[PDB]
């Protein structure tokens, strides 16, 4: 039945789904260690650390092809989206926000949808570097990684924003699980693009967002 | 008598008041923290150090805009004004150079002329944001701050260029006297070319200069 | 006799030559220090620190002058000439190939091979600058200086991908010579280019070229 495959190719993330990407990417940069200090004693520089945990796949992928990071801070509508989650993650009144959203089935759900985000982002960098540089297979890994792990990947300099400087951890080092798993999501469909692969783009996108999801939910269910 | 606003708005930049921008800016790069023996010992770092202090606002705008920082190395003529005075504040026989505008009162013209500059270099980034970004409110206080203080941001990088890793001290973290109010201008003034401020951009401009000015006046007085 | 440097500015350098820049720079970037231990356990590192020893030049000549980095990973026969020299120099099987190519003469040659890739790099970087800035001086010494001795430069943001991080050791503090004599080079051809300099390009190419292919050749004898 690749009935329902199509049906899901319809989807759209700028209500939903992006603020889910919002909430799990600034939930987990306070849950690093010392993240909860830097809110307090610098406000600034904990904001800028999860602009850099939300929009890091758009920051990165426009250095790698010089286009304005600024651009990314034109749309007010997703800055503002992302910064007012940020900032009842961290300010709400007697922690009521964390501590809802912290709750293990809200965390499963939204952390399964910005895996869901984490597909559009890699087909957009793929996409998009198809309008820059048409079969240049080794342009639309690099810019679909880009947009899928871009926190993954600034994370050295991200936690320079916080005012930590670890330079043994290196993501090319040791690859964490979401950059690997990103790098061979911008392989497989860098290939589809490219029709090198034997699948429709709809059915790979959602056999890969499958079984992205049902990983970090074994991951999160293993953990606690 | 808003009859002198409009004749103070009239002010050309390129002869005197760079100049002052760049003699406060390199003597201020003298007297950090083993500036002295870094030009001895290595006059390239020590340049290139000072170069950051003067042009650290055209460098990181362009950085923000993917606009080619080697343009502001175009114009031989600003990059020679800058440079011989770096010269003079080091290399100058007798030290005669320095121990001349250390005097305070010379001191006070000189700092309270970069005051000046930090305006229509703020001015400057946020009309160039309107023509890259049309009412992007957040592109036009971003540019606007990173040209009125630019040298401090890119602060932790300089420090690396001269030698010195202080990953602990970041912009965000703790923000300076002078980066906070270039803030504090670019809001302000990007509220003005928006409209939402009830005054001429004539009027706001002199009333946040002399508000500058006289702080920093103030500050080096009841520092000596 | 000038009829010999006309025919040796018909040098193409796609075949023989970028292997022989790809291979010194890869063999030079192994030698350093701890490189084996990253290489066995950690691949992806190793083999984008060799990409920033081979296209170093490239990569900040294209970050100074705002064009995009991934333009470089464009050309997938420059990128993989490069990758295929990588894995050769560091698993191939007995380590035959290094071996091979420590051999003395044949360092010597593939070295001195090197330094005339690093002529062409200057001159190409210089015209490159004049295309987008006509008689800016000090921009065609820049980029002629950044495609010359690019992984000299990035050597501080190369160190750290591997994961050292020396912050005292710049490349403005203590110039090496190969930074140090592209500097000269990029000088010398900028004087040529804007005819302040009384030679033609095609003599003070050769002259330069040997001049620099006598110096590393000299080096590398007085060194073992």
């Amino acid at each position: 039945l690749s009935e329902v495959s199509v049906q899901f190719s319809q989807l759209s993330m700028f209500p939903f789904f992006d603020m889910a990407h919002y909430l799990a990417s600034v939930m987990s940069a306070r849950e690093q260690a010392g993240a909860l200090d830097i809110a307090s004693h610098s406000p600034m520089a904990s904001w800028f650390s999860a602009m850099l945990h939300c929009f890091g796949g758009g920051i990165l992928s426009s250095i790698l092809l010089a286009e304005p990071p600024v651009g990314i801070l034109a749309n007010t509508t997703n800055i503002m989206l992302a910064s007012a989650i940020w900032y009842m993650v961290y300010y709400f009144p007697y922690d009521l926000f964390y501590n809802c959203f912290f709750f293990l089935p809200i965390r499963l759900i939204a952390a399964g949808m910005k895996e869901v985000t984490r597909t559009w982002k890699i087909l957009s960098g793929i996409t998009h570097a198809h309008s820059h540089y048409k079969d240049a297979w080794l342009v639309m890994i690099t810019i679909g990684w880009a947009r899928g792990a871009g926190g993954g990947l600034i994370s050295n300099f991200e936690q320079l924003v916080r005012g930590v400087w670890k330079p043994e951890s290196n993501e090319f080092l040791k690859m964490s699980y979401p950059v690997k798993v990103t790098l061979i999501g911008a392989v497989l469909f860098t290939l589809q693009h490219g029709h090198y692969l034997p699948i429709s783009r709809h059915n790979l996108m959602f056999i890969y967002t499958m079984f992205l999801v049902s990983i970090k939910v074994t991951m999160m269910l293993t953990h606690s």
